[PDB]
């Protein structure tokens, strides 16, 4: 069964769970008055999830989750995106600055107190009922100036079913966030295109981290003074293996699903977000990939590994659409909540189905800009976000080291992607819509915007301190860079404002949609959406029949790496040690009973994106993995769970201690680990 | 599962763990020296396919792709039978095939001493002749005497086999009216044409059907309006009972080729040039030639032989070497030539080590030779038609002013325009990328001083590949039908000597010749030591327990209807059905596109008697026999002898099963015999051939 469930409705769904082989209480994994799992699950740099595992604060959270953190403190010398990294000690653990890990300390539900501060907003905009931002901006109101006011604080107030409810999470966020270990990419990151969002899967994708704090166990900005946080509850690791048919149970932070989506909904978010993108990113693919399939990666491994992870869901979801009659479930369920109202005398629900088709139907040709716009060129085209002037000198010095900085390159994708990215976008939308001329004056969409790297001073870094004597303010104000990028950026800004005419009645009609899907059915019974706030899901160790013929066991084994080994081929290179490992069967304490070494499972858990780094526990709350991945078929999942084809992809917690221990020797973690055997 | 290709004398050796596996027959029903047995009923199919008989009125069974050839010349865009398939309601509706012939084994004799006395009478050898067909046959005339060597409708096979070592005989029936009855849709005939191939899981309705005919009195005959149907003495009874995990599968038919007593030496020479170089090579034709094919209609049914067959030994050349490096293929047969080194050794044996390093010693002596003409004959022989341009004869150099021999000349050259520029030839995929990819990349790899004379002189003179190929295109008589006829009307001696395309053919035909004689140097004494290696192995091992390789000649293999374990996490089961086309269907990639009524009968659940009895419909299914290139065609049957299935492609993991049987991995991949009925009577509504074809439940 899917759904995300609420902390506050594991008392609804322990029975069921302790029927499935679960052997804890309800207070065991979500306790509103003490120490409970939901203490040790833990949010990872805004969008991942991770999990305490010991008395001094160590963080087990995904290898792709804490990839820009390793990159960073990577040169040719200490590799350590290629070779891994260890500590052997605490003082040898690498600062992270930027870097927050937030842990929920009380969750409380809010839903009357917001209501009573969102009534009469002088002149109700489109969509402040459902905005973060206004909302944990009301925190204030709710519990005075000890919000935001308390440094180590961040109180979390967001809407639940549509905006029928409010729950409020209070964090600690704490700012010193330290690299205890990472192992080499080709482990961490094995197939990581073929692969990716695949069952079978042969992947190490795990970091770890510490969470440090000040001397009283506060969380703190950064200081060398700073000690081991010390957590009220982590989670034990159990190392003594898994077997199919066993309970698993996974906490974490959901991101974005769309489990309310009516029919007319299904259809636009595919044949618009969903194909729009699929050959935007399907062009923005091919032009990047045969650059540098020519040319030596690390300038564009990172552009090309975002675009693929995101269009492959995107396919998968197209397949989920087109072969799980995606629409049609969706259609019924509404139609079961017309007739239910209909039955009641209620006008209300057919009346919020009318105007979410109305809102669809009207906002399909803006729509179609806002997203062809913010993939065709917004993140597409890496400087249209170059500085501006305020001179009106002190920061666009300060800002120009934000645009061309460790990562940027103005060196090239120059019109093998610059151009491309331009496309023939401007011929599905006209140029009559496009932002603030330049492509009926150079020509083309690549004689415009390559005449840029000349002309603007933005190009180079050594131009920009070339003439950094005087101000050719004539100049600065009007280089066409700058211009391009306040230019795609106006239009952004307009079709927000307008297409919000639309936004705003479909988020009145929805709210009012769910609220007869909340009183149909019971509300402690009926999960809501993800909204990057913490949750749990629970199934069992199961792998699944693809298609005919074919059956897909539970678990992976080391072998599988060593059949997928290709030197030839970047993403299936294995170590040397690792095969060497392999070749001996070295594998002690960690192999299954049946002498194979274990590396990743499935399970039948609900999980979207923003669960990568998930503790994955047994029925006694122990670890026994981490979750990093979805199937492609059950990309559909955050419209449908697809019980017959949807499986989180999870690595084994016996691959990630063997990898510590085994493969880099660093027994100091094992003895902080302490696994159970 | 036990690898072997047993010859049918071998069938004694088999026959009581056949048993033990379930088999219920008797050796002398599978092959009977002494009266009629199954072999009777396995026909070999257009020189390179096997094909079974299921009537008393000749009707036979073989694959689609087997029958593509003839589908294909049937074929125009108004009657396109590779598209739409083909179905005959009477004999008279069934199609006429010249040159196709079908042959029957009547009767197999060991003729190795014959044969060696023969060799012996060789005053200086090259070396050659000992496994040279051409040399072969020519002695079949003194072995069975000159009457009966000219009886009409026989012909006398002579056969090497255990690398020398041995020689049969084969007594065939040879039949030259063979008809077209019935072929499905290639939508179904070839479901996942491209993709599939080489591959389980398989739902391909891989099936054509065919009639022999024969005289007056029941002979084998050449085409006459005046044949009737053959009766055969014997045929396979159909069961359509349907097939389940465990059941004993027995398979006869001709396996083409095997190397199953490959050196370590071997198999590297074999995956380094000859599969790499046919990878490569066929990798740029089939990129263009497809390219082609899906923008013309007409274009798809000219190529469509030549591109599926091209597609076909470039998929499998990439399974072998896939196969060799996943599968440890190499290290196998060292291991096991070490095992009869060890053996040799220990009886005081010094030819076997001799044998060895003879071999490697060959293999490394003729490699640039062998590069070259791999390159020669995938870049150049194969795919680029120009090489059978017309070329004018000696009577045209000098003896024009000869009216006869001139007019002969003349009549030559229009022999071979007509050969060249054939219905299937189409001079603008020639010329407009497709010949030029093909020869820029084989300049590119063969140094100029080691190309034809023709291709080295004129890429000097033009700039390039193109430039040259753009030149002949454009000076050569033979560019166009037209011009062709336009300049015979009044011929010129000149030019017609000249002739560029002409010379590139020559050139061409010249080393190609060249490079057979100077790399006999090397073939000779890597067969001679071949041969004496064989002869080490089957002291070894005795013959009666070894199986030779194939080498298209009537052999048996035997297993069960079993999957298998392709990789971690995966587990593949023995039989798929209608379901898994209809997850594969796809309307804009044309090789997944599903034919509405088939798609009508899935969603009606429509299949009579033929489904599972799960209510599934049977498609394909997969069983541990050993099978090869050959055994296309090949009647599958059950413990009874009745026919379950036809055999037609070998799974991924078992492409390297020509090197080693690996009884993990290989299975070959069948044609459920219950799907065929399917197509034939919902599908197609054939009622007549499911009356002959008389299934039984
Ligand atoms: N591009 C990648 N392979 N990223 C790592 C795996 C991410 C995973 N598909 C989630 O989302
Ligand atoms: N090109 C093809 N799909 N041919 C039909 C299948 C032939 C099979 N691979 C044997 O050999
Ligand atoms: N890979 C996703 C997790 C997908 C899932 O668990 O469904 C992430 O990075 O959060
Ligand atoms: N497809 C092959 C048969 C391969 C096999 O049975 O191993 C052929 O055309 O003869
Ligand atoms: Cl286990
Ligand atoms: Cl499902």
């Amino acid at each position: 069964d899917g759904g995300m469930w609420l902390m506050q409705q594991i008392n609804g769904q322990v029975a069921r769970m302790k029927s499935l082989g679960m052997q804890l209480e309800a207070a065991d994994i979500y306790n509103p008055n003490g120490s409970s799992l939901k203490d040790a699950v833990v949010m990872f740099d805004g969008g991942c999830t991770g999990v305490l595992v010991s008395n001094q604060g160590l963080l087990l959270t995904n290898h792709h989750c804490g990839y820009d953190q390793i990159q960073k403190h990577s040169s040719v010398q200490h590799n350590y995106l290629k070779d891994g990294f260890w500590s052997y000690s605490l003082a040898e653990e690498l600062v992270n600055p930027g870097l927050e890990v937030e842990i929920v300390d009380e969750i409380t539900d809010v839903t009357a107190a917001v209501k009573k501060e969102l009534e009469r907003i002088k002149k109700p905009s489109g969509l402040e009922f459902l905005s973060p931002r206004y909302l944990s901006s009301l925190a204030p109101e709710i519990v005075g100036k000890k919000a935001a006011s308390r440094p180590g604080y961040r109180y979390e107030i967001k809407a639940f079913y549509g905006g029928n409810r409010y729950y409020m999470f209070t964090k600690k966020v704490f700012r010193d966030v330290r690299l205890v270990a990472a192992p080499p990419s080709s482990i961490g990151k094995f197939g990581s295109d073929t692969d990716n969002w695949a069952w079978p899967r042969h992947t190490g994708d795990f970091s770890i981290f510490r969470l440090y704090a000040d001397k009283n166990g506060n969380p703190a900005e950064y200081s060398k003074d700073n000690v081991p946080y010390r957590p009220k509850r982590w989670v034990k690791v159990n190392a003594q293996g898994v077997k199919e048919g066993d309970f698993a149970l996974i906490m974490g932070y959901p991101g974005t699903t769309y489990k309310f989506f009516t029919a007319d909904e299904v259809t636009e978010w595919s044949e618009i977000d969903n194909n729009i993108r699929i050959e935007m990113r399907g062009i923005l693919q091919d032009v990047m990939l045969r650059e540098m399939l020519a040319d030596p990666n690390i300038m564009y491994a990172a552009k090309y590994a975002s675009s693929q992870n995101g269009y492959k869901r995107a396919q998968g979801a197209n397949w989920a659409i087109r072969r799980r009659s995606l629409r049609e479930i969706k259609l019924a369920q509404q139609q079961e909540v017309l007739a239910w109202a209909k039955q009641k005398g209620i006008a209300t629900t057919e009346e919020a189905v009318r105007a979410i088709s109305k809102a669809i139907e009207g906002r399909q040709d803006l729509r179609m800009r806002q997203r062809y716009l913010l993939e065709g060129i917004l993140m597409g085209i890496e400087m249209s976000n170059a500085p501006a002037a305020d001179s009106d000198l002190q920061s666009i010095r300060k800002q120009f080291e934000a645009f061309f900085n460790k990562d940027y390159s103005p060196e090239v994708e120059k019109d093998q992607l610059a151009i491309a990215l331009l496309t023939r976008y401007a011929e599905r939308i006209p140029a009559e819509k496009q932002p603030i001329e330049g492509i009926a004056e150079y020509g083309s969409a690549k004689a415009y915007v390559e005449m840029i790297f000349d002309k603007s001073i933005y190009a180079s870094r050594e131009r920009f301190e070339e003439f950094m004597k005087n101000p050719d303010r004539d100049r600065l104000l009007r280089d066409p860079m700058s211009r391009f990028a306040a230019s795609v950026a106006y239009e952004h800004q307009k079709l927000a404002k307008e297409v919000a005419a639309f936004d705003a009645p479909l988020a009145a009609a929805q709210r009012s949609y769910v609220a007869s899907v909340l009183d149909m059915k019971g509300q402690p019974n009926l999960a809501p959406d993800a909204n990057l706030t913490l949750r749990f899901t629970y199934g069992e160790i199961k792998g699944y029949q693809p298609r005919d013929v074919v059956t897909y066991g539970a678990k992976s084994t080391l072998e599988g790496v060593m059949e997928k080994e290709d030197p030839n081929n970047w993403e299936y290179v294995v170590d040397p040690k690792l095969k060497a490992l392999y070749e001996a069967k070295n594998y002690g304490r960690y192999a299954n009973s049946d002498g194979s070494m274990p590396v990743n499972f499935c399970a039948t858990t609900h999980t979207t994106g923003g669960n990568a780094g998930s503790p994955v526990m047994n029925a006694r709350g122990e670890l026994i993995g981490l979750n990093f991945d979805r199937n492609w078929e059950g990309v559909g999942g955050d419209i449908e769970y697809l019980p017959n084809y949807q499986r989180s992809i999870i690595l084994d917690i016996r691959y990630l201690l063997f990898i510590i221990d085994k493969f880099a020797g660093c027994q100091r973690l094992i003895d902080e680990i302490q696994p159970q055997f």
